[PDB]
């Protein structure tokens, strides 16, 4: 890696060179370099903790120890950054010394005070020093990144292998949480890494305060000393607003989490919500809620107004009363131009540093807190790292207090089938996590030379975010013949079939947590395909259905089939293996008795069973309104006009002081227009304030109607998440952060044309220079478009699966530390932390390579604008406009392009208005042939189906094929449709949400084609066949409805059994539904949704193929509501199994993907005849 590059980073530009060509990949990223490799930086740190071995006071380690580790880690590199650091300030210092010589030498008309002579000479110095004044600052903030970068992984690794030796009573699910952990890796490793990110600069920005005060003092004296103290004294006041801002943020999660949740609640269950066509009510909570969130993102704006404005108007407001001080309350000194200007000059320079200082002293105590978080987490209790026998042991499910289980003695050799049984809880999977070894087993042996002289499955799933396959892989090679001899041996190809992909599907999260009949099965199925030895798998006919666990019954009988020769010993509840069983169970609450024969047992116990241009307008145009747009345009156009105008006097009024109305009447004419600007800059800090506030309280109402009133055929084509995606982040992008950006951009460029505007008019053949210079400033803004985007992205696409390691890593701690899999695991924690700091050095790469070169090109233009302004010799004020601005370029294009940047990521979120205004329709109700119609209500269940023809999605196939069909008032309709192709097809068919490519349906005897599908679909019963559990209150689960009672709430659902199983509510007929149907059963789920259907008024009630009915005697209860609660209407029995089928009134057998034969009377047919089949 070659040196002045490494000053220049000559390497990125083939780079990006490159990346103008071809899109960037994580192939087009590279391989670590051999120090960045993050095994050798937790290695170097694990041998601080050996350094710090030798001392040895008190060593957990703790924080006093981690801070004498990490100074000895990474220091001497601190070090480097914090020496480039300095010396780049102090020639940060300079730049206003080389303005004060010039002007002071051109008022005039071998030495090294000759030497010092030439304004030639001093603007060439100038020139030269400020090539490394615009560079060490970007060496210095360049190894500070790498720095933090080497941080990273070398943290957390750390806490990675902690959580290798982690263990698991309470305090693993009590005091810290999986989330516990996980923003301690999401926040507390970035607070680590923003502390050394900005750690030189607290050893060394009161050096460069103090620094610019004296070489200030030298200019004016007391003047400056009574100027300076404002700019200086004034910046903790962003420490005191900053800190508003926290706390606005934290009144900002803990209203907009919940909401966000809620919001997801209702996208989640959005087919069942306009199936009960129920969008207004569930609509109108969140936009109640909006308001308060509107409220409280109010003072975050007032919060965040005044940053700016403090930001901004106490530099004027500091330098106009660090002049009438000299002026007026002082007068001594005579006042040059010279002066004047680079007094601003620093005047500028300095604030750069000032405010950032609050936000260096919130991170650095944000930091010491959260070592604090990390230390106290990692001094807590480790796991003791130190056939199947036990030899008589004390074992503690608890630490080290009061036992579990003592004199505890087995043996399970080679060849062996052995469950465990008993009561749950003492072994719900306790005895055999005993034998895992994840308990306190204060005495005795144990013996599987595992350790010294494995699979498992937990009793509760833990799968992983993965492919199904890979979720049944579980760390393996692959076998697809013995992948389908245990797919298939699993039998879990029916949910293969109800996943999208099957074995190319979205297990995990993102995807239907189905049962464990399915997900403990799919656990069980990587336990059996793992190839191992010895298993222990966990009750799993608890997580199994009943003709699954008849499958598991033949799962059991392919497992010892698949026991050649091997030792799995599992543990269950049910008697279905009581007789085939190698040995035998021994639990009580404690050792029962033993594995060998139940002859001699007490068995009579067991035997009981480019960029985005128009967008911006999408925002603005479309939604701004114009009259506070306007203002927008006009006051950031009106302050900076006057703000570089109010320079231009300060020129030419202490010219007039360099040659002598009054100069002292011109004066307060200067400090009142110093004063105007002071006042504007409040308007212009409300302006963008006000301005994105109104922006996205409109625009959330506008994706909330969008929303509203979209078609359910599109929510099952759209993967959820990425409608929430556009709710939860992009969102709070457009709220929180997006018009800051606007604000600072509006700031920005403004001055960038600005100060290009004065040195302009100050040398009318400036231009000349600027116009090849400016090509170049665009070009490589050009080709820097391109890069820092698609790092950007890249980015957002690498930490989360780096966390979402860490989530599995906490969830399925045990069976990773069964498998013993942590060297595996530590391997690919490498594999995604890697690509983190790879991606995180080529972002803080380009974050590099961009301003430095654009900062060169500023450089440039200081020179060519000094050489000009010689010749206003051949006036000498407005010189000191020039050098004022020529240094001051460089902050302008550090930000003026990076902003431009970050506004396309803005913008990004903003792109999803496409994603939900273009994409609308589904006018529900307001076709309407009549105005006027109370067979809303109907007390006539003669249902019609008038030739009706559907398509699915009048896309692929038919659903049915001109069906002229009827019903009759009390012809309960048994349905029995296609095992494949017509089943669901004719119930949200029947509340007309498909494509009836022909024919209709007259509903009361007339069509339901031009009809409120809100009236009508809301006064319509049916209990489908999810479970459908809106989270709040009680009454608000049962009647959100505009005439809610609570006698007859109290009556269908006493009726429905909920009402006096649930009379012991928390608040009666007002209590809170909590958390959605977790705390009740999932029987009396749907039997509350039976009382909604009560209340409905028309109880042609129907239903939907409730294939996951638990208790058969609830679906009983519900075959009695078929008998009491329903009142004689046409309920269309959808039946997944046809038992329910057993009380036809009247049937329309209508299958083999067609209608083939009303089933009315006595239809034993050939789908009631193999019902039993």
């Amino acid at each position: 890696v070659n040196l002045l590059s490494k000053g220049t980073y000559w390497w990125m530009n083939a780079f990006i060179k490159t990346a103008h060509k071809k899109p960037i990949d994580l192939r087009a990223i590279a391989k670590l370099p051999i120090a960045m490799r993050a095994l050798t930086n937790y290695q170097r740190l694990c041998v601080a903790f050996d350094a710090q071995a030798r001392k040895d006071t008190q060593s957990p380690q703790g924080a006093r120890a981690i801070w004498r580790a990490l100074c000895h880690a990474f220091g001497r590199r601190l070090i480097l950054s914090s020496t480039f650091r300095i010396l780049a300030d102090l020639l940060g210092f300079a730049g206003p010394l080389c303005i004060f010589g010039i002007v002071d030498h051109l008022g005039k008309e071998v030495s090294s005070q000759e030497f010092l002579g030439n304004a030639y000479v001093l603007a060439v110095l100038l020139f030269l020093a400020l090539l490394l004044q615009r560079t060490f600052l970007q060496a210095s903030y360049y190894v500070a990144i790498e720095t933090g970068i080497n941080l990273r992984g070398a943290i957390q690794t750390k806490i990675y292998n902690k959580i290798m030796h982690m263990s698991t009573s309470n305090l693993s699910m009590g005091e810290m949480t999986a989330g516990q952990i996980c923003n301690l890796v999401a926040i507390d490793t970035n607070q680590l890494m923003w502390f050394f990110f900005l750690c030189p600069n607290l050893w060394t920005m009161p050096v460069q305060i103090i620094v610019g005060v004296i070489l200030l003092y030298y200019i004016l004296g007391v003047s400056a000393l009574i100027g300076a103290a404002v700019i200086i004294l004034l910046a903790p006041v962003q420490y005191f607003v900053a800190t508003k801002l926290s706390q606005a943020q934290r009144t900002t999660l803990e209203h907009s989490n919940e909401r966000l949740k809620q919001t997801n609640e209702m996208l989640r269950g959005m087919k069942l919500l306009k199936l009960y066509a129920w969008e207004s009510i569930f609509c109108s909570r969140v936009e109640v809620t909006r308001r308060k969130e509107m409220t409280s993102l109010r003072a975050f704006a007032v919060y965040t107004s005044i940053s700016i404005f403090m930001n901004t108007a106490i530099p004027i407001a500091a330098v106009l009363i660090t002049f009438v001080g000299h002026v007026s309350f002082f007068k001594e000194s005579d006042l040059s131009p010279s002066v004047a200007f680079a007094s601003l000059s620093l005047f500028h320079i300095l604030v750069t540093p000032l405010f950032l200082l609050s936000s260096v002293v919130r991170s650095t105590v944000k930091a010491l807190v959260s070592v604090q978080k990390l230390s106290e987490f990692l001094s807590s209790a480790e796991i003791r790292e130190e056939c199947v026998q036990i030899i008589g042991g004390f074992f503690t499910w608890t630490p080290d207090g009061i036992p579990t289980l003592s004199n505890i003695t087995i043996r399970i050799p080679r060849g062996q089938l052995t469950m465990i049984v008993g009561q749950v809880g003492c072994g719900k999977s306790s005895l055999l996590l005993a034998t895992l070894g994840e308990m306190q087993k204060v005495s005795g042996a144990v013996f599987w030379n595992s350790n010294l002289p494995v699979a498992y499955a937990s009793q509760k799933p833990w799968l992983l975010n993965a492919t199904v396959e890979e979720n049944i892989t579980f760390e393996s090679p692959f076998n697809k013949q013995r992948y389908k001899m245990v797919i298939e041996a699993c039998s879990l190809q029916p949910d293969i079939d109800i996943l999208p992909h099957g074995d190319q599907t979205q297990i995990g999260e993102r995807g239907i947590n189905l049962s464990g009949g399915q997900r403990q099965r799919i656990s069980v199925a990587r336990a059996l395909y793992q190839q191992t030895n010895v298993v222990f798998l966990d009750d799993p006919f608890s997580a199994l259905d009943v003709h699954l666990s008849d499958h598991l019954m033949q799962a059991g009988i392919l497992e010892l089939l698949r026991d050649d020769k091997r030792t799995v010993v599992l543990v269950t509840h049910k008697l279905q293996y009581l007789p085939h069983a190698d040995w035998i169970i021994a639990m009580k609450d404690g050792t029962i008795q033993r594995e060998g024969t139940l002859k001699d047992f007490q068995r009579s116990e067991c035997q009981l069973f480019a960029k985005i241009p128009w967008r911006a307008c999408t925002k603005y145009l479309s939604s701004a309104g114009i009259l506070l747009l306007s203002l927008l345009v006009f006051s950031q156009l009106l302050k900076h006009m006057v703000l570089v105008a109010i320079d231009y006097w300060l020129a030419k009024w202490t010219d007039s002081a360099l040659v002598l109305l009054d100069q002292s009447v011109y004066a307060m004419v200067f400090t009142l227009l110093c004063s105007l600007g002071i006042v504007l800059c409040l308007v212009t800090s409300v302006t963008v304030e006000w301005t994105g506030l109104k922006v996205a309280k409109r625009l959330h109402r506008s994706l909330l109607n969008r929303i509203i009133l979209a078609p359910m055929r599109f929510f099952e084509t759209t993967p959820l998440g990425s409608i929430l995606n556009r709710f939860s982040s992009d969102c709070n992008t457009i709220d929180q952060h997006i018009p800051s950006t606007l604000e600072c951009l509006s700031r920005s460029t403004l001055l960038c044309v600005s100060a290009l505007t004065v040195i302009s008019y100050v040398t009318p053949v400036f231009l000349v220079a600027l116009l090849p210079l400016a090509v170049v400033c665009y070009f490589i803004q050009k080709y820097f478009r391109v890069a820092s985007r698609d790092l950007q992205q890249l980015d957002d696409t690498t930490q989360l699966p780096l966390v979402s390691h860490f989530a599995e890593t906490v969830e399925g701690l045990t069976t990773i530390r069964a498998f013993r899999y942590e060297a595996r695991f530590q391997q690919k924690l490498l594999e995604y932390t890697d690509s983190n700091n790879i991606a995180s050095l080529f972002l803080t790469a380009a974050n590099r390579w961009l301003e430095v070169c654009m900062e060169y090109i500023g450089a440039c233009v200081v020179l060519i604008a000094a050489a000009t302004s010689i010749s206003n010799s051949l006036s000498a004020g407005l010189v000191g406009l020039g050098l004022t601005y020529a240094l001051m370029v460089s902050n302008y294009l550090n930000w003026m392009v990076r902003n431009l940047a970050d506004m396309e990521i803005q913008l990004g979120a903003v792109k999803r208005i496409h994603a939900l205004l273009k994409t609308e329709a589904e006018s529900y109700e307001g076709l309407l042939a009549p105005s006027l119609i109370p067979k809303n209500w109907p007390d006539q269940g003669k249902i019609q189906i008038q030739n009706l023809s559907v398509r699915y999605d009048s896309s692929l196939k038919p659903v049915l094929k001109h069906v002229n069909t009827l019903i009759s008032p009390g012809q309960k309709i048994g349905i029995c449709g296609r095992t494949g192709s017509g089943k669901s097809s004719f119930s949200l068919a029947f509340f007309r949400m498909v494509d009836m490519f022909e024919g209709r349906i007259i509903i009361d005897g007339i069509d339901i084609a031009k009809l409120p599908l809100h009236t009508l679909r809301s006064r319509l019963s049916i209990i489908l066949q999810d479970p459908v559990l809106f989270s709040g209150t009680i009454r608000f689960n049962l009647d959100p409805e505009k005439k809610c009672s609570d006698s007859t709430l109290w009556e269908a659902l006493e009726i429905a059994q909920l009402k006096l199983v649930v009379k012991a509510l928390p608040g009666g007929l007002d209590a809170i539904i909590t958390e959605g149907g977790e705390n009740f059963s999932q029987g009396q789920r749907q039997l509350f949704c039976l009382a909604r259907a009560f209340v409905r008024k028309t109880s042609i009630f129907i239903m939907d193929e409730a294939t996951a009915s638990i208790d058969m005697a609830t679906e009983n209860i519900l075959q009695k509501v078929v008998m009491t609660a329903f009142a004689d209407r046409t309920v269309v029995t959808i039946a997944h199994r046809v038992h329910t089928i057993l009380s036809a009134d009247l049937v329309m057998v209508l299958k083999r993907g067609a209608i083939l034969e009303f089933d009315k009377p006595e239809t034993l047919l050939s789908q009631k005849d193999s019902v039993f089949a």
